[PDB]
């Protein structure tokens, strides 16, 4: 994760939004978190009308989103995502973010 795509490199609402003013139904990119100012960052992705906000879980350099902060990477986590699909971490409903945005 030198610099990833979906992600540009941790920026703000302004840039964020900016692109998901209304680009695809179910966009996703990174967001520049707080926590001592260093890393963990924050996931955004357009609803089609909304941002929704998650947080990321990390806590010496790996991350939390699936295995017990077990793994490291997120490229390889998100990859293996955006083949499939986020069941929103719960049945009943589910929705793809095959719609990322960037400058590459």
């Amino acid at each position: 994760l030198q610099d990833a795509e979906w992600y540009w490199g941790d920026i703000s609402r302004e840039e964020v939004n900016e692109k998901l003013r209304d680009t695809a139904d179910g966009t996703f990119l990174v967001r520049d978190a707080s926590t001592k100012m260093h890393g963990d960052y924050t996931l955004t992705l357009r609803k089609g009308g909304n941002n929704k906000l998650i947080k990321i879980f990390h806590r010496d350099g790996k991350y939390g989103f699936s295995d017990p902060l077990t793994f490291n990477s997120v490229v390889e986590l998100i990859n293996h995502y955006r083949n499939e699909s986020l069941a929103q971490y719960n049945p009943k409903l589910d929705v793809k973010l095959l719609y990322p945005v960037s400058k590459y």
